[PDB]
């Protein structure tokens, strides 16, 4: 007789889900993992791992993904998953086994925890199973709280017993929603003709776009809107790619980090003469905040967003347009379908010092710098993938802001790292949902030694499912980016706080099943990139770096 | 002037802190651990081995200790440690970053998550910071909560920039608790009188003494009463070495794994003929179950324990003790200082079966057996250790409980491993803080392919602090307790679900800085650790294992 | 067959409960409360009611009590009663029906609340029944953390289903085991913390023993008595402590309330503590409200911290000595550590006696009503002549009124005077002498309340008639929360209306309504009369007096935080 865990695979696979990333424990007695037919066991060798696969999957898909972990530490460990999920916005739908329902006494039955109490401030909807029979209703109640803006996930507890359960088991429509449900302000309209009204005054306007508007299905539609008025777009980290490589309103995507990366007034020559920003999509978790854009002259701002304003505290946009972000889009092009086009402000003395790191010819004495490395997977990558094609995934430290500024992003999610979370370990669960997502397309992956070793023991899982992604591993010695705090707060270093010993990362791919080589200049490094996007197996190249950085430029990263 | 980070770790000290463990986030920028003298900074891989390293440390001194993680994701990592702490028992002060305090919107702030919602259900106490002076009430609050039984936890979240505050900053006594504040009822003197009743009217009454008998310091006490009356003393995982090795009285310690692993009826022969179980120090965590040991005749239980029984549901005891263990071993002594000595239960078969299965002579055509791999650690710990010193540490997976079994104990906490939260990944940090708890003494780790990949990562941390740590991995390129579960309920396997690709643990430890080397067999495997423990350096030791286990013994599981 | 609602009745009744305070709503399905001889449904107009009585039956007896409510509004309304019990410390079992289990959406459902996240932060221990058969096992548990320091109420959440289920359930019990009295936490080297205390009070010139309740809970009030007579050390308490030693005692100095000075226009505090050397704080419990900063007077004091709890507060109290034990134990400890002292001279407090007598026997006729020290003076009186010796109850709800009952109340006896000293809701004063006069069936039970609190819960007035419990009740009124006016005029020097005066309440004939016998008492000879009858009646009584303040606003102070 089919049990609660037939009936819970059924209907993830009723909601599309083919696969579930995670590591099972000894609720294997209760679940195997080959009861439904189209629905695949993925296993990790950490939880964390799982849930990062699934929130990128679904990031990448649009669909509710799946995670699972067993009891206790299990779901603890899974946590920092559901954290990135829920902060960097994706549906996913986190399973934890529990104790046996007679048996759940916190922090007294051996490996018991109180799973929905810790998991329910970081999701959506947090529930424990109860009745065998009502997994199915409980499925389709997370996926409604995880498919609703801000999109995040939704977890369910499984007592060991019921998940192995027959009782009242003997499906309705899932009618999983093919985009986020959001929420829509009543007047939002005539919100929408304020905002074009301050676009008819301004002389520059820019769109500032975020990924919730490439959730709405809205790219098309802000492309054409800002082609035909001549408005720059600016874009969040994960949001690059909105515009085609090239593109003359391709503004870039803005860190915190720039000024002080580039030794260049860089967020002031973007936003000095601006007089208008709307927000397309805006979400504070993406971190492009509101003093980022706050330079030079007073700026009107337009906010528009499927929920409501959580930070009056931060933000008080001058229009605040609460609705679908295409909706929005497709009412403004009605609105401001008589305008003139704009005239833009001019940016190529940023264009000029970006290109020129970008072609640094300088051999240095210890290691390459970051910009040289970017440079070279960018002219890698563009051989490789189709137009349109290919992702760059960037783990967590210095060297993201560097993938922020400078890395090739030719579609939406050409570039993916985690804006709201930022958990380092990000690059190697992010590449296998992106590559998974996207099986005939380069999966490129760029870590520093700091995140690549805190989640490295996953090279096995990239060999076991043999996906061919190019990982290149940008090597310090260090916890680079936490020296720079070090120095910006104290104007020196402590290094038990920040500094590693050796780690031999060729070494170490090669003894998870993973080919590797080590790349010391733009040639070597050149030849190994084009070697491991050849290779159809997965590739590692390590990289000896060094920043060399200044603490006072960074002033722009102030709270 | 000196802020909130300076005073934190000043009142670190004061309670005895020489170390804190963990990953620095960007809170770097307001502390830098070089505050104070005396308390030195112990950066790891991932928070999970810094949380779990504090947590033995604490064990082994009975003293508390410190952790540190950044927001959001360092806290999430952390709470696994903390976790650990919980379920073990661990006096552990947890301690977090948080996004600055007007900033605070958690799921909406970048990394910012309800950190004190989150780790409230699975600690003594969790509190954020919000004047800067209170830091010091705040962690002898944490210390008084982590230090009262059951010990625990204890979190305090730091909102950077109120940790970088001098605020309100211009010592009292810390007064730390020499040992754990315990609950004792009235009229527990009249429960133990009745519990002496018992023990007279008994015929083969046993001591079964869990890990708080320890924290107790009623080791000496119990042993003395034991010899005195010829009362067989079994122990939980953990309890083992409470006698020494060869003690006539050392009975064994309990898993619940016993019959299955040693294909006898081991239950039944520790416990059918007992007519009085005196559970001391019990704690339901440790996983010492009453169904363990309700075999034969009709028994009668006496729980003495430092804390109000949380499981009447499970464990109804005929006489319960609410008191502290020593106390009430010192007032049992009186009640039954006339008493003759007892007949103890003859076990000679169980103890037959288990030398058996440490001698197996038989070199197997696949992999060693774990009960093979654990004869030579023992062998050559007793060689390398002074007697009543050295610890072996077991990682956790079916190989976990050869260990319970088998593993030598020769001290109390001797053998070490994570009872209560049984987190994998648990080995390489124990042993880290086995090692610096007992600096002049050996420290052996046994892990699974499955766990010890897990937290692989901080084999560089082990190099790093040059702990000379001897390793043992036994690799089946399975989560093979998994697969057990697996066919205990569907009796059959899964292999998505629980099967791995090849991994070099040799080849993983040399890119780490740790020699290494491979043992297929006895005389490679003792000639290997021979060499490791005299090394002065950290050594790991590959071993293939197999199980080829039968899942029809292990009904001991289910009740 | 028997149901979860005989299981949880029988088990009640093993644990020594007789009684169940509450209002029960559609649950009634499910639960008669006829299944069980021996534990009866005592209905009250509202749930606060219900909780608080149950809390001070709780307090008296010292045994575990209960009380219940209805799904939603139901377990809200309870709540303040709950509340009433975790802040105020007593072993109380808060019992809430729940939405049938299957049909449990929080804030979606008919009626259904989140209700164990609700009430989990204000109690010791907080759950829903989901299996029928365990609700055994979980009011063990419910009583455990219930009879545990601080003792506090434990709540279960029962789903209407589940209670009316007989599931599982099969009619012998185990053993009870409820603690013998609340069970605490013990530091190692509490005996020397003793031994250290002991080292400070062979010093001292002056010390003083601070009494608080927990004191009485640990059965330690004959043993504290006999070390103060030995040793010659004045006793001082907090609220409910008051009684601690009889009325005359030499060495009963009185109560502290932070209003002392400013009510009684005295240099109290400071006579009550300036020549102190050595605070011991004996069963401390911040949530009493005696404070640090209240006993901080004149010289420089040492202070030793006495509980059977670990400090939860060392921001504002940091002893020199901490003694984490059982009360009893200490006392005991420290008879046989001080066994050889002989007595301290103890120092002169006549001047605040004699000027809290003058306020007692003040003869002025005023214009504006009477005076609430010439209401308590007159209370005393006749509850001195009602009562045997060390009997009787005096009851205070909350108001400005309360701080006269604490400076002026009779109490011959552990909670002889009784108010709620940690939550101070208004309208706990007619739950607080239901409870009391069933605690104590035989003894004279006398209410004060100010009209504002009184008003607040006025409609149990039908519950008491119904009960007969000659409870006589005086309503001091004033159409003001006359103590909230003065915390308008500290922190703003003038008063607000619209924020705190009301218009005419007939209480005589609102007590009337209710079935309560009643009369106005608009001056001494009056009120003693009232009184006297009320005592003899064989009935509940309400007398109405009219007051008036007068207070002084720049004279409170103390009351700083
Ligand atoms: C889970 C977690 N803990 C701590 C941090 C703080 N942190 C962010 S990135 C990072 C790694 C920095 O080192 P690396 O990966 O080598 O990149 P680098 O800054 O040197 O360029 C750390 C420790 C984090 N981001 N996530
Ligand atoms: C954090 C966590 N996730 C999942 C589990 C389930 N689990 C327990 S031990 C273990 C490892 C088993 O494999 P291994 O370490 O190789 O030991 P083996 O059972 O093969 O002897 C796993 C996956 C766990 N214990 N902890
Ligand atoms: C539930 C609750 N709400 C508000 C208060 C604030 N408060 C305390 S006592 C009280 C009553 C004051 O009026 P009254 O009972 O007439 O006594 P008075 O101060 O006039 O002497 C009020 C409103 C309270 N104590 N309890
Ligand atoms: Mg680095
Ligand atoms: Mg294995
Ligand atoms: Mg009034």
């Amino acid at each position: 007789k089919p049990t609660a865990a037939h009936a819970l695979l059924s209907r993830l696979r009723d909601h599309g889900v083919g696969k579930v990333f995670g590591v099972v424990g000894r609720e294997a007695a209760s679940i195997l993992f080959d009861e439904v037919e189209g629905i695949d066991f993925v296993l990790t060798r950490h939880e964390f791992t799982a849930g990062v696969a699934a929130d990128v999957l679904a990031r990448i898909t649009g669909r509710p993904q799946a995670c699972w972990a067993t009891l206790g530490p299990g779901m603890t460990n899974l946590s920092t998953g559901i954290a990135t999920s829920v902060l960097d916005r994706s549906p996913v739908i986190a399973l934890a086994a529990q104790s046996e329902s007679h048996d759940i006494f916190p922090n007294d039955t051996h490996q018991c925890l109180d799973s929905v109490a810790i998991v329910a401030p970081m999701s959506k909807y947090a529930v424990e199973l109860q009745r065998p029979h009502e997994i199915t209703d409980l499925v389709d109640s997370a996926v409604n709280a995880a498919m609703t803006e801000p999109v995040g996930p939704s977890f369910i507890s499984l007592p060991v017993d019921l998940l192995g359960s027959s009782e009242g088991i003997d499906n309705p429509p899932a009618n999983t929603p093919a985009k986020p449900v959001g929420v829509v302000a009543d007047g939002w309209q005539k919100a929408a003709d304020q905002a074009a009204a301050l676009l008819a005054e301004a002389k520059h306007p820019v769109l500032v776009v975020g990924a919730a508007a490439i959730r709405s299905g809205a790219v098309p539609a802000i492309r054409a809107l800002a082609e035909r008025l001549n408005i720059p777009v600016i874009t969040t980290y994960i949001a690059k790619g909105v515009l085609p490589v090239g593109h003359e309103l391709n503004y870039g995507a803005v860190t915190g980090y720039m000024d002080g990366i580039l030794n260049f007034p860089a967020l002031q020559t973007m936003f000095a003469p601006v007089d208008l920003v709307l927000t397309v999509g805006y979400d504070y978790a993406e971190d492009l905040r509101p003093s980022m854009w706050q330079k030079g002259i007073e700026k009107k701002t337009v906010r528009i967003s499927p929920t409501v304003n959580p930070i009056p505290r931060v933000y008080r946009p001058d229009v605040d347009v609460v609705t679908d972000v295409l909706a929005f889009v497709e009412h403004f092009e009605t609105a401001t379908a008589s305008f003139g086009a704009k005239q833009r402000h001019d940016i190529e003395p940023l264009r000029a010092r970006i290109a020129e790191f970008l072609a640094d010819p300088e051999t240095y004495e210890d290691g390459m710098r970051v910009h040289q490395v970017i440079d070279s997977m960018n002219t890698v990558m563009e051989e490789a993938a189709e137009p349109g094609e290919g992702t760059i995934v960037s783990d967590i430290g210095f060297f993201r802001h560097y993938g922020v500024l400078f890395a090739r992003a030719d579609q939406p999610f050409g570039f993916l790292t985690s804006a709201g979370c930022s958990s380092f370990g990000y690059g190697i669960p992010a590449a296998i949902g992106a590559q998974m997502a996207r099986p005939d397309q380069p999966t490129f992956l760029i870590a520093g030694d700091g995140g690549f070793h805190s989640n490295s023991s996953d090279l096995e899982t990239i060999a076991r499912l043999n996906l061919p992604i190019v990982t290149v591993v940008v090597n310090n010695d260090t916890n680079g980016l936490i020296e720079l705090y070090q120095n910006i707060g104290h104007h020196r270093s402590h290094d038990p706080a920040v500094k590693f010993g050796g780690v031999d990362f060729v070494a170490l791919a090669e003894a998870n099943g993973v080919d590797a080589t080590r790349a010391t200049n733009r040639e070597e490094l050149l030849a190994a990139l084009r070697k491991g996007a050849e290779l159809g197996r997965p590739f590692l190249i390590e990289v000896p770096v060094n920043y060399d950085f200044q603490p006072g430029g960074f002033g722009a990263l102030s709270i």
